[PDB]
């Protein structure tokens, strides 16, 4: 069926949770062994909640090569991402280890550092211009250079030096920083303009590494991100935009990470911004 007709029939029949409980039924189930390895208890913020290991990152490390993060790859789309957690006070080294190596221009985080009265990931970059970061265990230099606060996102200009070579790179940090500590957002206005942001920049786009992108675990709000990203695009490039199914999309994301989109209600959101956000597009 279309999209937005489809839409309104799962509204009148209030069958969304069936219809999740069915993504979740179809699911591939892949291992994830070197994730479950008791040297790695500390790397994982859920332990419910790893990267299988056939799409996993590995670090450029012989000791110890594991981070919780998966390389999400969308053929027809041409567009790649990395979805991995928020990383934990024992992590934040490996993140930007990873940004690194994967030669990524921008990262996307969609959570606050505290949600709920809770840590919800470690305060992983600089908040004032002359207090540099230092990350000893991966010899890398992080300094914020500039910020833009916006009502409903900030975005942040950083400094990545590799110590070992004295080499620099520019790295963006786009901060959803209004998504509800309960639920899903109302309208989905605000959330795509958020992703053109991020798109217009270029961190999205065939010269750079993968995007980063993580919340709290990394596969909710995440998964909602990379989904109408990947469904929009595919809704340009097609000669039949109504042929695009974001139920498919979405098992074929969860391919490459377990767990992609968490309830129902993101579910819906997911559709409606995608809806919204093909009108915008024309
Ligand atoms: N990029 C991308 C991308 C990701 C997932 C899908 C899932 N759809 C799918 O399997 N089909 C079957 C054959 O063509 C119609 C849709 C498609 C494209
Ligand atoms: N290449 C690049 C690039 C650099 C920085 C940003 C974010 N903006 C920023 O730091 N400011 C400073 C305060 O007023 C103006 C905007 C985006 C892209």
């Amino acid at each position: 069926m279309e999209m937005e007709k489809e839409f309104e029939q799962i509204d009148k029949s209030g069958s969304w949770a069936a219809i999740y409980q069915d993504i979740r039924h179809e699911a591939s189930d892949f291992p994830s062994r070197v994730a479950k390895l008791p040297k790695n208890k500390n790397r994982n913020r859920y332990r419910d909640v790893s990267p299988f290991d056939h799409s996993r990152i590995k670090l450029h490390q012989e000791d110890n090569d594991y981070i919780n993060a998966s390389l999400i790859k969308m053929e027809e789309a041409q567009r790649s991402y990395i979805l991995t957690q928020g990383p934990l006070p024992n992590t934040v080294g490996h993140f930007w280890e990873m940004v690194w190596e994967q030669k990524s221009r921008g990262v996307v985080m969609l959570n606050r550092v505290m949600e709920k009265g809770s840590l919800k990931c470690a305060q992983y970059w600089p908040q004032k211009e002359e207090k540099e970061m230092i990350f000893e265990d991966t010899n890398l230099k992080l300094t914020l250079i500039s910020e833009d606060i916006k009502s409903y996102y900030t975005v942040r200009q950083l400094e990545l030096e590799n110590l070992t070579t004295q080499e620099t790179r520019e790295i963006l940090h786009f901060h959803y920083t209004t998504w509800p500590d309960f639920g899903v957002p109302e309208s989905p206005a605000s959330f795509l303009n958020f992703l053109f942001k991020v798109r217009e920049s270029g961190s999205l786009s065939p010269e750079h590494g993968p995007v980063v992108v993580h919340c709290s675990a990394g596969i909710g709000r995440s998964g909602t991100f990379c989904l109408a990203d990947t469904c929009l695009l595919l809704m340009d490039k097609r000669k039949d935009p109504s042929s695009v199914d974001i139920k498919k999309v979405l098992l074929e994301m969860r391919k490459f990470r377990m767990g992609l989109i968490q309830t129902a209600d993101q579910l819906r959101f997911s559709y409606l911004a995608v809806i919204e956000g093909a009108k915008f597009i024309m």
